RNA sequence: GGCCGGCAUGGUCCCAGCCUCCUCUGGCGCCGGCUGGGCAACACCAUUGCACUCCGGUGGCGAAUGGGAC
């Protein structure tokens, strides 16, 4: 259900209609109080759709992104939000 | 999107209209067969899925007009 907090956001149950640079985008536009993004990863694949990866910078922005955006309406869908199982590439460049 | 066959139709331009997965001298008379490339768009079904490798499948072409200048 909930997994330690990461630097990215495992964001699922998204609206699979929308094109995904338009979603790529309108997530950022939602999305860039919390902390600076480096990067959305958003698939369009049989399993891998209705997700998607927002990684932060800071550990704490993508903590009060999960907690103030959870169960916020988007494309008449509620975003159902977690912490990333593991880091994301980029963070593991880092450290 | 490409081929074939049966039939029907005097013929060349002009205005506007109309069609579609497959260019907007593209195509737009009826009936019947053969067959391809792609899911990019549109639709529908399946899918509630932890990724950093791009990757589910299917339908649609079984389509579309009159009038005029000679
Ligand atoms: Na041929
Ligand atoms: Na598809």
């Amino acid at each position: 259900p909930e997994t330690r907090p990461n630097h990215t956001i495992y964001i699922n149950n998204l609206n699979e209609k929308i094109k995904k640079d338009e979603l790529k985008k309108s997530l950022h536009a939602i999305f860039s109080r919390f902390g600076q993004i480096l990067d959305i990863l958003v698939s369009r694949s049989l399993k891998m759709r209705g997700q998607a990866f927002v990684i932060f910078k800071e550990v704490s922005s993508a903590t009060n992104a999960l907690r103030s955006m959870q169960g916020f309406p988007f494309y008449d869908k509620p975003m159902r939000i977690q912490y990333a199982k593991t880091d994301s590439d980029i963070i593991a460049k880092m450290k």
